């Protein structure tokens, strides 16, 4: 899907592992939202067209294209009742920014409710003509984007026991019976090195990637260009993405591409939780290779290429603001909490009452979980290992000088990405930013019943800037009026 494109949103009626069909939410007719892309620095033209008519799901609609900075176009960011009112059915929205200095892999999904998992997510690639890995691979394209996704029974409408069924590329395995299902082939010519772009749709677990008796070697995390570091084995975390350089150097065949989820059935009995990739000349065959060796991926091993520096002074506590987020609870799901305040929606999207002129963060809503920060800052973040959530900050993305699984700190060369694990009970998982994006940003546990449940604050930035920074089209205005007439 091109730079200016439409995009209808409608139900449809999908069977991915042949168990039996649902009613889902889609970009056009597929159980994976169509890969858009473009180049660094083109300018997005998004046209969403709200189709919607299945009301036991929501109807209305919000799309979020995930680690872009939507600097300037904050309005465009995707939120519900933070950046936006829904697209009703019947209307249209189109979005319309740039991305300037980002190549990289993306995603886009709606970020209404719990509504993505009702089926609203794809791919989303920029690629980089420039791109300083371009030598280490001959191959990129539309066949190396892997999806991995979390598939639901019924319809979204808690903390759901688990997934049903693990997807690539919307294809995969379930224990209705795995024979109903058909297996995702991802296709391969030996002597040839491909970048895969490793993308997770996912609502909920994290996934263990691996790619039987080959090698991966990470390039880039969450958008962001790393120096190759080669690994065997991989967990990635819901909303997460790597490119991973993977060349064809085995003999000719079938090989297991694996994804084991953190969450519903694990393991691999029946081919479940698996996709096929085979050699170009293969036998059309089921693979029977073993899975994986030693050397998985350290997040703490991972350095940025184009030099980053841990914004801010090398000591914990060094930054100009440092806030501490503890997570608290509520015993069914529907009640997350973040230093005591539940994220609970308002009728008024943040960016609403800011624009009216709603200043002091201590009158917007909801009450506590919004905090102001000021401009040109450098920001420490810290979240008490809870339990294995997968933090995501819009507008920006981080240095983690803390990774989940070690005690020290790293300024001189952390990981940067827009989406990481807290890890849990043991862990304080810290990272920094620079607040040079007037915006009301989101900071939320990507895991999409977490958020629904209040696991969520609003990171209001550059108060006096928004405005200013951010030029609101007519089209944006009458988002909530319509919206608010509903029925
Ligand atoms: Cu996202
Ligand atoms: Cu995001
Ligand atoms: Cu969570
Ligand atoms: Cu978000």
């Amino acid at each position: 899907a091109t730079v200016a494109l439409d995009l209808h949103i409608l139900n449809a009626n999908l069977d991915p592992d042949g168990t039996g069909a649902r009613s889902a939410v889609t970009a056009e007719g597929t159980t994976i939202a169509p890969l858009i892309t473009g180049n660094i620095d083109d300018r997005f033209q998004i046209n969403v067209i709200d189709q919607l008519t299945d009301a036991n799901m929501r109807r209305a609609t919000s799309i979020h294209w995930h680690g872009f900075f939507q600097a300037g176009t904050t309005e465009m960011d995707g939120p519900a009742f933070v950046n936006q009112c829904p697209i009703i059915p019947n209307e249209s929205f189109v979005y319309d920014f740039v991305v300037p200095g980002q190549a990289g892999t993306y995603w886009y999904h709606s970020h209404l409710s719990t509504q993505y998992c009702d089926g609203l997510r794809g791919a989303f690639v920029v690629y980089d003509p420039n791109d300083p890995h371009l030598s280490l691979y001959d191959v990129d394209d539309a066949s190396t984007v892997i999806t991995i996704a979390d598939w639901y029974h019924s319809l979204s409408t808690k903390a759901p026991p688990a997934p049903d069924t693990t997807l690539i590329n919307g294809l995969g395995r379930n224990s209705a019976n795995p024979s109903a299902g058909q297996l995702a082939v991802v296709s391969v010519q030996s002597g040839k090195r491909y970048r895969f772009r490793i993308v997770s749709t996912s609502c909920f677990p994290n996934y263990a990637f691996s790619i039987d008796g080959h090698r991966m070697t990470v390039i880039e995390v969450d958008g962001v260009s790393h120096q190759p570091l080669t690994v065997d084995s991989l967990t990635i975390f819901a909303g997460q993405r790597y490119s991973v350089v993977v060349e064809a150097n085995q003999a000719v065949g079938n090989y297991w591409i694996r994804a084991n989820p953190s969450n519903g059935r694990n393991g691999f009995t029946g081919g479940i939780n698996s996709a096929i990739f085979r050699y170009q000349g293969a036998a059309v065959a089921e693979p029977t290779t073993s899975q994986n060796s030693g050397t998985a991926l350290n997040e703490a091993n991972l350095i940025p290429l184009i030099n980053p520096g841990a914004p801010g002074n090398p000591v914990p506590g060094g930054a100009d603001i440092n806030l501490n987020l503890r997570i608290g609870r509520n015993a069914t799901t529907a009640d997350f909490t973040i230093n005591g305040a539940p994220f609970i929606p308002p009728t008024v999207p943040v960016l609403l009452q800011i624009l009216s002129g709603v200043t002091n963060p201590n009158d917007l809503l909801p009450g506590g979980a919004v905090i102001s920060l000021p401009a040109n800052q450098v920001i420490e973040i810290s979240i008490p290992g809870g339990g294995n959530h997968p933090f995501h900050l819009h507008g920006h993305n981080f240095d983690v000088v803390r990774t989940p699984g070690s005690s020290v700190y790293n300024y001189v060369n952390p990981v940067r990405r827009d989406v990481v694990s807290i890890g849990g009970g043991g862990d304080n998982v810290t990272f920094r930013f620079v607040t040079d994006n007037p915006g009301p940003w989101f900071l939320h546990c990507h895991i999409d019943w977490h958020l629904e449940a209040g696991l969520a604050v609003v990171f209001a930035e550059d108060i006096p800037n928004i405005p200013i920074a951010n030029a609101i089209s007519p089209a944006w205005d009458d988002l909530c009026p319509k919206y608010n007439a509903n029925n």
